[PDB]
Order: structure tokens, then sequence, then C-alpha cells
């Protein structure tokens, strides 16, 4: 195996004499000689880890850190110094400051010009962090929303261009937002360039994706796959129309990269050094496990997945240390957290609090809620998790079957409850949702709908407002970035005619993806409308936590409020938290309290609270009490 120092002089071998010299007295060739030191033994122990004795390994590695380099020589200065700026604070992503938002450029904008205007009402709000949604070419019609993509390069026309990209990112950078973008890093479209030329059988796309001759492996692989979209296809196999079959893990016109094949690997390093010098600070890592394949398993959360992304992380602590990584896993949680490292992912989703915050609306009980909170909040140094509501996506039901147990809930049936309870088959229940990916063979069905739809603002519930801000406010203060889904904060309900649309109509995650509603947005200031409620509510949430360092970092210690109903919970030994999942006031109890100061000034309501006797929460009310 070669080393740091061999390699560097390897890239200096495209110089001519005259000019190596030169390049090698400078300050950019410094900072990339010291960072090829530090972080190239990471980068080949991954590599060599996933393709051990391959004859392309060495050649590909000399190819990529030469790209590295040059991609580094060329990167804008400003970026270089946030690059050193992250560098020496790792942890800027664990700050209370941070409060991220999220929405799709054209729903909630127009186009990407419109974007960049609606940047001080991001500031309005208080947004650190934006992740705007899939923004490259893309195929008409049906494209997973963005999610298919065509082009890594080239920006979806209807957007706009590459130039209003960095004018936007800039725009961001000017007013105090980091710029998040999606990592589509699994698959491409069946549009994508490389796609067409892999399958027309083009030598220098070989293995570029996985073509199967006939069903024999496919029918082989399915045997443990997992059904992600099952109204779309069984199994992992689509067909094509030669007659062979594709890895087609998500729709039929997205296939799966081929990470066998390490210039797949060099490949889309080199659409990650293009990304990385458009400015983006934070890339998505989209299917995080899926990127690796083995007979017999289930091709999710493999070694091998997990090296790579590793890999990815080693050549952006090169070429563009700025850059840190958001880990999309919504898998098993003992699997969730393994993504989430320094030199892996350093923020990840957290699917687990998101799906037990709209479990415990539903039980009233925050058993297993607390249970999370418990044991699996805390994270590694240097790590955050990012908490949210909602997203663009369906709400599955991610809790383990064996957390579920230890309580003697039965993980089978109580999906069961939840499903029906959320798509409104369920006596009395508040929820306006509607199904995803019903799966007739397994039983597991997912939950589209809006925040506001799911808590019952749609029907005027006279709880659905306190919901929301019962929420979003563990969201904001367990410890992590919090994402808020733009929209929620003036109670945005469903597009009700999202199933009219034929190229939507099979997909029932757009009923969550509405235009942008105008006279909710002209409400926001107004506190008789609910618009204006949720809004200020959110807004003071947000304040609260930006300004109060008691909010500062990631780590967690539960409280146990001795009230099944109530969710409790202390940040930084100085803040108490509590939660009423009940639509009755519930009471936390004098001899409970016994331990706490006997009085403590709540940050939501703005009154000061005692301690030393009963302490009766209003159905959903929350408080953050300061205890130190």
């Amino acid at each position: 195996s070669p080393n740091s120092q061999y390699l560097k002089t390897r890239i200096l071998d495209i110089y001519t004499p005259e000019q190596r010299a030169g390049i090698e007295k400078s300050e950019d060739w410094r900072q990339f000689s010291r960072r090829m030191d530090t972080h190239f033994p990471k980068l080949m122990n991954e590599l060599d880890s996933v393709y051990g004795n391959n004859e392309a390994l060495l050649p590909m590695l000399e190819m990529l850190l030469a790209q590295a380099w040059q991609s580094y020589s060329q990167r804008n200065s400003s970026l270089k110094d946030i690059d050193i700026a992250r560098e020496n604070n790792p942890d800027w992503i664990l700050s209370n400051k941070q409060v991220g938002g999220v929405c799709y450029v054209d729903l909630f904008a127009g186009d990407l010009k419109g974007l960049k205007d609606k940047i001080p009402y991001f500031q309005e709000l208080g947004l650190t962090y934006l992740h705007l949604m899939p923004l490259f070419k893309c195929p008409e019609g049906k494209s997973d929303g963005g999610y298919a993509v065509s082009s890594y390069r080239d920006v979806n026309p209807a957007l706009g261009t590459i130039g209003d990209l960095r004018e936007v990112i800039a725009a961001l950078h000017e007013a105090g937002i980091s710029a998040v973008v999606d990592f589509i890093f699994n698959h491409t479209s069946n549009e994508h360039e490389w796609a067409q030329r892999c399958a027309a059988g083009d030598p220098l796309f070989d293995n570029f994706y996985y073509i199967f001759p006939d069903r024999r492996m496919p029918d082989q692989y399915d045997r443990t796959l997992r059904e992600i979209f099952p109204d779309q296809h069984p199994g992992g196999f689509s067909q094509l129309e030669d007659g062979r079959w594709v890895w087609t893990t998500f729709n039929s016109f997205q296939w799966d990269l081929n990470y066998s094949n390490p210039w797949v690997f060099r490949a889309m390093a080199g659409e990650m050094l293009f990304l990385a010098n458009l400015g983006v600070d934070i890339l998505r890592m989209d299917a995080v496990p899926i990127i690796w394949k083995q007979m017999g398993t289930s091709c999710e959360n493999l070694p091998q997945a997990h090296a790579l992304i590793r890999a990815f992380n080693a050549v952006m602590r090169i070429a563009a240390p700025a850059v840190f990584f958001k880990s999309e896993a919504i898998v098993h949680p003992d699997q969730v957290v393994q993504y989430i490292g320094q030199d892996e992912c350093q923020i990840g989703y957290n699917p687990l609090q998101m799906a037990l915050l709209w479990n415990t609306l539903a039980t009233r009980e925050v058993n297993l809620l607390h249970q999370a909170l418990t044991y699996r909040h805390n994270l590694p140094e240097h790590t955050a998790w990012v908490n949210y509501v909602r997203s663009h996506d369906d709400i599955g039901w991610t809790f383990a079957d064996e957390d579920a147990a230890y309580l003697g809930i039965s993980g089978y049936d109580h999906r069961q409850f939840l499903n029906r309870f959320f798509v409104n088959r369920f006596d009395g229940s508040f929820a306006r949702g509607v199904p995803f990916q019903y799966n007739p063979s397994t039983g597991d069905c997912r939950v589209s709908g809006t925040a506001a739809a799911l808590v019952g603002l749609a029907q005027d519930d006279p709880h659905a407002v306190d919901r929301i801000k019962l929420l979003y406010s563990i969201a904001l203060s367990t410890g992590g970035l919090p994402l808020i889904y733009l929209g929620d904060e003036v109670g945005t309900l469903n597009d009700d005619d999202w199933s009219q649309d034929s190229n939507k109509s099979d997909d029932s995650r757009w009923a969550h993806r509405p235009r942008y509603n105008e006279a909710l947005y002209a409400q926001r200031n107004d506190p008789s409308t609910a618009a204006g409620q949720i809004y200020q509510d959110l807004r003071h949430m947000i304040a609260v936590r930006q300004s109060n360092p008691r909010f500062d970092g990631g780590r967690l210690v539960t409280f146990n409020t001795n009230n099944k109903h109530i969710i409790g919970y202390i940040r930084n030994n100085a803040l108490l938290a509590f939660g009423n999942f009940s639509e009755y006031p519930q009471t936390v109890t004098a001899h409970t309290l016994q331990a706490m100061p006997f009085k403590a000034h709540d940050l939501i309501g703005g009154k000061t609270v005692s301690l030393n006797q009963d302490l009766t929460l209003q159905p959903y009310q929350v408080m953050w009490l300061e205890i130190a």
C-alpha cells in the first residue's frame, strides 16, 4: 500500500519542473499537504477494506487525489475560510444557535431567484440552515420529486441555472445561513448518461450499475430484500425493454449505482467535489444503507457501506473541510446510529424521535419516547441528531421491536394501530392522513399528511395548534439540530388534490407537499388565526433556543415525571422540560419535584412556577423551566 508522501509527489507530476516548484511553495498546497498527511491514512484504510487487492485501486486513488488537489486549488477563497473555521470548530452543528429549515424551491418560492428573495423571511424566522430539495435535472413527469437524478451538474431548468444556485448559496452565506443539498449517491435516473451508456454496453461505463441477463440472480437476491415501494414493483429489480434486469431499490427509473466498481466511487467523489465548490455546507447523504450489496443479506447497513461513507468523509477532510455529512438512514435504531461519527456522517436524521413523537400523540403515553430518550439519545462527541417533526416523506414506524418488547408492547400490533389511527380509521382519531405503501404481504404501511393534518387542524380540533407547539418544542430542545418543514410554521394543511395529478396519483407523499399558501403566510402576524398562533409559538421557541445557552449541545438526561402522559428531560443541569401528551390536564406531583428548586422560571409561558407543590399542566402544555 502507498502512502501520503508518494501520492503527493505523483500529483505534482502533472506540472512541469518550473511550475511544480512554485506550486510546492504556495499556501493552497501547504494546507492540502497537511490534510493529506492527516487524513489520507484513513482514506486508504477505508478503501482498502472495501476493494482489497483490486487492480484499479491505486490508479483510481491517484486519479481521485489529483482531482482533489485541482478542486481545492480552484476552491473559492471564502470557502477556504469556512474550511479553516470548521476544522477549528467541529462542534458548530451542536450549537443551540442552529435552527434549520427545508423546502422545495418551486413549491415554496417559484424558482431560485424567488428563493433568494425569501431570505429575509428565513432571517425573520431565525433559520441558520436551509435544505433545498433536489435541484438538478431529472426526468419529466415522475422523478420521485427530483430524487431520480439525470445530471448532478445541470440544475432543473424549471428552477433556473447553475449560476442562480451559486448566487443563492452566496446570499445565504451573507445572511448567516448554511446551504444544504441532497447527495443522491445510491442511484441515478435511467436517463442519466451513465445509465444509457452502461446499458448500451459502453466499456467505459461497464459495471456502473447491477444489470442481469435473467431472473436467476434477482430471484435469489429478493429472498432477503426489503420492498421500499411495493406499489411500484416487487422485490429489488426492474426489467428493461431488452429483457434484462437492473437493480432498482426505489422506483424503476432509479438505478442503483454499483459501488463494487471503484470507478463508481471515483465518479461520485468527483461529483461531491463539484457540489462542495458550489459552497454547499452539508450534503444530505441519501439512502446511506443501500450502497452495498451481498447475496443472502438484506443489502442494508453492510460494513462496506460504512467504509465507503468514511472514505467520502476523508475526501472532504482533504479537499473541502467545511463540507459536513447528514445521514439519511431510516432503519432499525441500532443501525441508525452506526452512520453517525466524526469520520462518517457528523449529523444524521433522528427517525426514532420523530416517529415516537407521533406515537405518543396517538397513545397519549410517553413510554416508548421516554425509553428512546433515556437509552438512545446521546451520541459520540462532535456529532448531532437532526430532530424533526415532519419531512417531505411519509412517517415510518421505526421503533425497535426489541425495545417495545421490554415494555410488553407487540410491535406488529402497535403498528397496525398507529397506521389505522393516522389515516382516520380509529374511533375518535384527530388525524387526517393517507396510507403510503400498504404492503399486503408484510402488513407494513406508512403515513402521508402534513403536521397540521395529522394533529387535526383540518377539522379545527381545538387542540391542533397546541399539538404542533408540543412536537416542535421537543425537536427544538432535546439536543441536536432542529429541522422545520417549511409550511408547518403557519399550519399548512394537505393538498387534497394530489390524487388527480397523474404524475402524482401513485405517491400519497404529495398530499403533504403543497404549494406555498400565501393566504396562510399573510396571517402569521395575526394571533387570532391558527397561522398566527402557530407562527408566534414557533418563533418564540426558536428565539429562546438560540439565545439561551441551556440548550447548547446534544446530551440529555431523562427526568422521571411519574406520570405516563408527561415527558420530562433535563438539558445541561439547568433546563427542565415537561410535555403533556394528554388532552386532559396532567399533574407532576410535589413528591416527584422534591429535588428541584422551590420555584423556576418558565421560558414558554413567561411566568414563574412553583415546584414545592403539585404542578398541573394544561392539555398539551410544554414548560421549559430554568432550574440553574
